[PDB]
């Protein structure tokens, strides 16, 4: 309906914001583009599924989110490849994963304090009814 198409609608708007709240933050500069194939050319052979803030934006625009759930698996590739990429105990590899983890907390926490449970549920069962 019209009306599940303004949920929808809402949720992008909601979903753009925090995406670009987490763009602008120093921290989370590695996480604003892909992984340049040069610079890494081991990288699309060891992550299979590459993410980062600059896709989450373009799959807001094309839809690909009609929960926060569905965002937040997204939020968590980003954060789980940046583990799996650079487990190692030097200080390169624990301060991405340390920016990794604080990107995942932060999208998480602006979530739960900002995004309704009852608005969240709605999209749910929208989705659901798909
Ligand atoms: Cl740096």
């Amino acid at each position: 309906s019209m009306q599940e198409e303004d949920t929808f609608r809402e949720l992008r708007i909601f979903l753009r914001n925090v995406t670009h709240r987490l763009a602008i933050d120093k921290r989370f500069r590695v996480f604003t583009k892909p992984v340049d194939p040069d610079e890494v050319p081991d990288y699309v052979t060891v992550i299979k599924q590459p993410m980062d803030l600059s896709s989450v934006i373009s799959k807001i625009d094309l839809h690909k989110y009609l929960t926060v759930k569905d965002y937040l698996r997204d939020i968590d590739l980003i954060c789980s490849n940046a583990l799996e990429y650079n487990p190692d105990r030097d200080p390169g590899d624990r301060l991405i994963r340390h920016r990794a983890c604080a990107l995942r907390d932060t999208a998480y926490a602006i979530i739960k304090e900002e995004l309704d449970e009852d608005f969240e549920q709605l999209c749910e069962e929208i989705q659901e009814s798909r």
